[PDB]
């Protein structure tokens, strides 16, 4: 069969050399027109097949689970392959250690209340910071990452740092270090001290420093759990790995194993911190620019929740309003715009075309969040979208921030919770103003027209009754 049909390609370089100062995603929808909704670039000699609009998504990642649910490889634009290989962790042990990780994420237990209530205990903190401010202009930043990675940290130590623990701080900074930690300006900063980052003396040292305490903690962290643990209570993420290293006769000595762990915690920071905290940000921003909508939603959880008690995630199938808030914010803020890479598992026939396995194929599932047929306004905030006549909450197939099919994001409980609680437990305790009148904010994502990063901003938290 054929590729799915594309802009022809350069010999060796595929269509790198063609593409626009304009932007990935503009430019994406000229080919999109050009060619229709499955497209084929070229990142030099290797193929990458491109899924546009809710309907093409879902015929390749539901209606062909299976065949698209190959994992994404990066190894694809990686250059050095005047050599090829991609040293790739010490040999089928470290494949063998990606996927012990990968089950014990999967086999981690829910525990679905104690996620809440860990959540919960997070947001309470937040709130006694946010008075601390007397409603001081913030830039909310620093605040948003931390509340979303001591989550993660609970999850996997057992609880929560405080806010100023030098190891909290290290690893906040470690987010900045490694550019989960960007708003608005960091990349002229970036740029403005360019010679001191790239050329002399760098970061790795600084890097280095930061990896060796958070190295240290987990490693003494590790132990006091192995010290205390009780296969009928697995308290935490360490708990369950410790768990199955004792079943695979590990040894708990292991070197190979502890690095292991310690990438696989990492791994959990960035993805539980960055794409949560900046939807958080983004919401309060869209909240200080549609101060009606916030005003219902105030109304919502005064009616629903009431001062009195914290907000529980039972509350939100009683508050379809906000619920269709929350699912707008995630709609426009559009945090992974071009979805993350899958490979197909086998050659793939797609609307006539052959995607030859082991193709990489990019689900843009910015184009269904904003797929006209779905949405009936996908550039304008309305919570509408999410809503009908009689006011309930409203399911929608564009609706895909999470992914879909078989390798849906495995935090999307966790997330969803976190932004439902957080947003709810801060507007009941806070309203909210900024020095910028509503119709003169500019929600536009910033950074050269493209890519990612909501405009940074100033926010008031005004303590209520
Ligand atoms: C608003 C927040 C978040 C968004 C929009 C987001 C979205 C995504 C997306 C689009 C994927 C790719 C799924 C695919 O391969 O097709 C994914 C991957 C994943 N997410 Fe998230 N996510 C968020 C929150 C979280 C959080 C809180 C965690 C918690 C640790 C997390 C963990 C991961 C994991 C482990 C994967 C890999 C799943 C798989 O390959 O097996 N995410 N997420």
């Amino acid at each position: 069969g054929k590729l799915p049909p594309g802009p022809s390609p350069l010999p060796v370089l595929g269509n790198l050399l063609q593409m626009d100062r304009k932007g990935l995603l503009r430019s994406f929808l000229r080919l999109r027109e050009k060619y229709g909704d499955v497209f084929t670039v070229y990142l030099g000699s290797r193929p990458v097949v491109v899924l546009c609009g809710t309907d093409a998504i879902r015929e390749a990642l539901v209606d062909q689970a299976e065949a698209f649910s190959g994992r994404g490889k990066i190894a694809v634009v990686d250059p050095i392959f005047q050599g090829y290989g991609v040293i790739f962790a010490n040999g089928e042990r470290w494949r063998a250690l990606r996927r012990f990780s990968l089950a014990t994420m999967r086999d981690f237990g829910m525990g679905k209340r104690s996620v809440e209530e860990r959540i919960q205990e997070e947001a309470r903190c937040l709130v006694e910071e946010l008075r601390k401010s007397k409603g001081a202009l913030l830039d909310n930043t620093l605040l948003f990452h931390s509340i979303t990675s001591n989550i993660i940290c609970s999850i996997v130590f057992g609880k929560r740092f405080d806010y100023k623990d030098p190891v909290f701080l290290r690893l906040l900074d470690l987010f900045f270090q490694s550019f989960s930690l960007i708003s608005s300006f960091s990349s002229q900063v970036f740029e403005l001290f360019s010679g001191f980052l790239k050329h002399f003396p760098g970061t790795h040292r600084q890097i280095y420093r930061n990896l060796q305490e958070i190295n240290t903690f987990i490693g003494q962290s590790v132990e006091k759990h192995r010290a205390t643990l009780d296969p009928s209570n697995p308290r935490d993420f360490i708990d369950v790995y410790l768990l199955r290293m004792e079943k695979d006769k590990s040894d708990p000595s292991s070197e190979f194993h502890h690095q292991n762990l310690i990438l696989t915690v990492l791994s959990l920071f960035f993805a539980g911190t960055e794409t949560t905290s900046t939807t958080l940000r983004y919401g309060f921003l869209l909240m200080l620019k549609y101060p009606h909508v916030t005003e219902r939603v105030q109304k919502e959880i005064e009616q629903v929740i009431g001062s009195h008690r914290p907000p529980a995630l039972d509350d939100r199938a009683k508050m379809p309003y906000t619920d269709a808030v929350i699912h707008e914010i995630q709609r426009l803020g559009d945090l992974i715009p071009f979805g993350v890479p899958h490979t197909v598992t086998k050659d793939t026939q797609f609307r006539g075309y052959v995607i030859p396995k082991n193709t990489e194929v990019f689900p843009v599932l910015s184009s269904a969040l904003h797929d006209p047929r779905y949405f009936e306004t996908p550039n304008t905030f309305n919570p509408g979208h999410f809503l009908d006549a009689n006011g309930a909450l409203k399911r929608n197939e564009g609706f895909m921030p999470f992914s879909l099919g078989k390798r849906i994001c495995l935090g999307e409980g966790i997330a969803r919770t976190e932004l439902f609680l957080f947003f709810t437990t801060i507007l009941q305790n806070f309203s909210i103003a900024s020095p910028v009148p509503p119709e003169d904010i500019d929600l536009t994502p910033r950074e050269s027209g493209v890519g990612n990063v909501p405009p940074s901003y100033q926010i008031r938290f005004l303590a209520r009754h």
